[PDB]
């Protein structure tokens, strides 16, 4: 009876190894085979509540024909086998696709939908190439481990992300433990101390001895923290070369506070040419998809709209899975919520068409420290040739606040920055309060002449909106690491007081700044715990002792020979 | 096969007056007649994932061997009818009891679950007396819609949880419409507007001018604005004097900064001595379950700990729809979150057994007006006759921040209040910085001598903990409107002048002051929008013009003869 479905769990799956993994089949009260979705989960296939409302009403596809499969991931909950992140999912995706492509009541379509690590196993089915996988829809994901969420594109260790996380699936594997253990209770106990305080964890010195979280998940250490350059290591993992050769539909989620939106995005414009592409983008982060924040609220229309986001996944898994060529009719290929105006907005591509990548140089009289200092931000090219300096020293570091912040304080993507604007390693840049709306609605990076005192030392770059009432709102942030700048493959140092042009990938975001605004920028050496602290010596900054890492003077040169600016995604409409 | 089960959808269960229904059953594969659990849900039986994360993994239920049995309430979705809030849920609810009992799938016992609008749903089922009924677990609900969440003990109206909750039911009324209609999308728009503002829409006077709502749900006057007593159109949906009668087990959950914490509680109390009650109660407010907020964390320990509260559920259930004599050992009867110490506590009783309700004196040097006024709070009687005085201006409300706000910034319980502290008045009273912890957990109330130019007034309290940092974190609060001092039913007015002694209820909560800190006492006469402001003129508050309304001049009498003071539930163990 069409509505009505049946539910089998724990059906036990074998993988080519001989290791069974555990499924639930939600399959439709049917005459023939069905359209089949695939939900790979590192957090008990059992615990549906936890990720669905990040995702879709996906019951609703069960009731409309689709069987649905969860699967827990090798090594967990009621899986056979070990788990090790990432490595296994590959072959273990390829094996599964497979057993349900042969079952009776699969018609020989598949799909996946799923957010996060839900997200990403995705990708990484779909780089196995079965025929029978029709279409995915990962959500705040990633195709590169390394740029998202574990490191970045300029090269500095997400520490806040790898500790909460670890901390995270520490604490799953003692609940769901094989046999009990004595040590179990207090384990338990200091994985939460661990999450109550993030920053406070990835504060101790050498990163990387982490005698709790390294005996419970030795890969925190083996591949993570051991593997700051972008090696063959991550490449291994990695989907994102695959991609180009691919002619798969996929269904893309990001949010613009969210730690993956920078590689959610890549994903979309390495698959948009080949096949059917869609993406959504939200002003969420990974674990806050309300719209409201401490200091800044969306809207009610910004809440993560579960329910259209159910009938969009039916009607591109109709249109790819059941062959309704139509199905697709009136949905835009991109849908973006653009801040300031707080709305959601179509758009033909991702980057718009018609985008104007605009030089806002920065300038001012005298020091650009702190947020009443003179630094400016202009089209024009600066007048004079300065100097703005700063010491950076590690014991110190500029605190996170907001942004893409995952697991320490990650629930407030749009954070003010006030707290931070009187410090002296803050520079900061503003323009004129604006008569005219601005939006700025693509990738944002930064071209910065530096300099610095050290071998090795970091350089951030922030984009701001600065309200008329004072608050100062995060929208879109990067960092590089100098021995990065031109490769994150092969690093080399830098001379101490020599001038270097470097790039800053800022990732990207959707505002527009209105009149009684200004557009800002914030630089400085460090965003802790976003990323972990440069140490300042050249060193293997992991592995480095607090007491042993050094200060350093840093300089950011503007003028007509060293025009540093940031790139800002101008449209116009 | 044990773990697995089937989901029928839209099964209709026709009442007494010939309307019906719309339910699903989620059966497990069995032999026999199972136990059923029954949830009646207003917001779309289909969307499980809306409620559910507030509630229990109850999938878990139903792969343990219990049926579960979701309903559409009368006239909403798939069911037919009319809905009108709460007047049809007693006689549904038996009704559709029955219809269960008389399945070939039930083995006679049924019980109840569920959040909010699901939770008030309980106490009217469990109040027809059918003796299948075994047990029911009322989370955050009422068995009183006056005191809970409409209007309250002091006799003010819940303005914005009135206008907040009718728009969503509006929203919900329009998304699902029977024939689509044009206003349709407009009066979305509005509805949305009021939800992005509800302080905004409660400002428009007269309140009982709702264009919009009273149109989509008459409801909203005819029932809620229009009786301001607590008259015999309130009593005949109040359960709460038929609970004593009762011998039905209830697992009670409830939140300190939840709309309904006053009446949760209240429910508990009413139960415990004619059957098997339990209690849960933690630091959440109706819509932030996290135990995260703007000022205030209270570690990942405080987070709704779903899976916890579903095998709390499934060892209740077991224990009285199973007869499973032995499934509560080692369970407590009361669970608390005993805020300061930020810790899980269980207790044998509430109130606690030992409670010492101390009274703590208003006194000080000169005008206790801001935070920066003399204002202090001791154990003892206050030395000398003093007074202070305000002007309460219905133009300018002291506005509502935290406490158990529902729609209106409903998700910072805990709310800083240093952003009201400098107003002329915010009356404020605190103890001397603290050298030994002092333990506040239960009921609150304050006892004022009050006088005022007016022949009605407001008069309002506010329990505060004053950190070392400055944070001034709300705690609990109530409100008297003078007319309803002595009762909710038959109001007088007051002599302008006139010294009265009132009694507030601030409901209640579980704090530790810890040394550092303060124990503080806001005093006003407003709290808007978490209640309507009063007009000052003894009239129909609710059809009155702003221009129409007096200011107030109140005050608060201290000393030996006019001993004001809040009573406090230390605890000392
Ligand atoms: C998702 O489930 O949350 C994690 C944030 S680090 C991420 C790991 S790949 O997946
Ligand atoms: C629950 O579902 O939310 C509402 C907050 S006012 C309440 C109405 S009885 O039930
Ligand atoms: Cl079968
Ligand atoms: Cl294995
Ligand atoms: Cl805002
Ligand atoms: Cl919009
Ligand atoms: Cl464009
Ligand atoms: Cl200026
Ligand atoms: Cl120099
Ligand atoms: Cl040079
Ligand atoms: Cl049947
Ligand atoms: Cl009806
Ligand atoms: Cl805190
Ligand atoms: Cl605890
Ligand atoms: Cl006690
Ligand atoms: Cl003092
Ligand atoms: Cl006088
Ligand atoms: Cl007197």
């Amino acid at each position: 009876v069409d509505g009505n479905y049946s539910v089998a769990s724990n059906v036990m799956v074998p993988m080519r190894d001989g290791v069974r993994l555990a499924v639930d089949l939600y399959r439709p009260d049917a005459d023939g085979p069905v359209p089949v979705l695939l939900v790979r989960n590192p957090y008990d296939k059992f615990d549906v509540f936890a990720w669905s409302t990040q995702s879709t009403n996906w019951l609703e596809f069960v009731r409309d024909g689709y069987a649905v499969v969860i699967q827990d991931t090798r090594g967990l909950f009621a899986s056979e086998g070990e788990f090790v992140p990432h490595v296994d999912d590959e072959a273990d995706a390829e094996d599964t696709l497979s057993w349900i492509l042969e079952q009776a009541w699969c018609d020989g379509n598949v799909g996946m939908f799923g957010v996060s690590y839900l997200g990403v196993t995705q990708w990484q089915a779909a780089v196995s190439g079965v025929g029978g996988l029709k279409a995915i829809a990962p959500s705040m994901a990633s195709a590169d481990l390394y740029r998202a969420p574990w490191y970045g594109p300029g090269g500095a260790l997400s520490v806040e992300a790898l500790l909460g996380w670890s901390a995270l699936i520490g604490r799953q594997l003692i609940t769901s433990r094989s046999d009990a253990r004595p040590e179990d209770a207090a384990d338990f106990v200091q994985l939460a101390a661990i999450l109550n305080d993030v920053a406070g964890a990835a504060s101790v010195t050498p990163l990387a001895e982490q005698p709790l979280l390294g005996r419970l998940i030795p890969w925190v250490i083996d591949q993570v923290v051991d593997h700051p350059d972008n090696d063959e290591s991550w490449q291994s993992i990695s989907l994102f070369e695959r991609l180009g050769g691919l002619a798969t539909p996929a269904l893309i989620t990001a949010g613009w506070y969210d730690g993956f939106v920078g590689e959610s995005l890549r994903t979309f414009v390495a698959v948009k040419d080949n096949a059917d592409a869609r993406l959504v983008v939200g002003p969420w982060s990974h674990s806050n998809l309300t719209g409201r924040n401490a200091d800044r609220k969306f809207g009610i229309a910004a809440t993560y709209p579960i329910q259209e986001a159910t009938t969009m996944h039916k009607a591109f898994f109709d249109r790819h899975l059941r062959g309704e060529t139509d199905a697709l009719a009136g949905v835009p290929k991109v849908r973006l919520f653009v801040m300031g105006i707080d709305e959601w907005r179509d758009e033909t591509d991702w980057p718009l068409p018609d985008t104007a990548y605009t030089p806002f140089y920065l300038g001012g009289s005298g020091a650009a420290n702190t947020s009443t200092g003179g630094g400016t931000l202009s089209t024009s090219i600066s007048g004079t040739e300065s100097a703005d300096t700063y010491l950076y020293d590690p014991a110190d570091p500029v605190p996170s606040l907001g942004g893409t912040l995952l697991f320490h304080n990650g629930d407030n993507g749009p954070a003010d920055q006030r707290p931070i604007h009187d410090r002296d390693d803050v520079l900061c840049y503003s323009t004129e309060v604006l008569t005219d709306p601005v939006e700025v609605t693509g990738t944002v990076s930064a071209r910065l002449f530096v300099s610095s005192s050290a071998v090795d030392t970091d350089f951030t770059a922030k984009l701001v909106d600065v309200f008329p009432d004072g608050r100062a709102i995060a929208l879109c942030d990067g960092i590089v690491r100098m021995r990065y700048r031109e490769t994150l493959v092969n690093p080399t140092l830098i001379e101490a007081g020599e001038i270097y042009e470097v790039a800053i990938d800022m990732l990207a975001t959707s505002n527009v700044f209105l009149p009684g605004h200004r557009i800002m920028v914030q630089v400085s050496s460090s965003n802790f715990p976003k990323y972990d602290r440069n140490s300042n010596t050249g060193g293997v900054i992991a592995r480095e002792q607090l007491e042993e890492m050094c200060t350093a003077v840093n300089r950011i040169h503007r003028g007509p020979e060293h025009p540093s600016h940031i790139v800002l995604p101008i449209i116009k409409r």
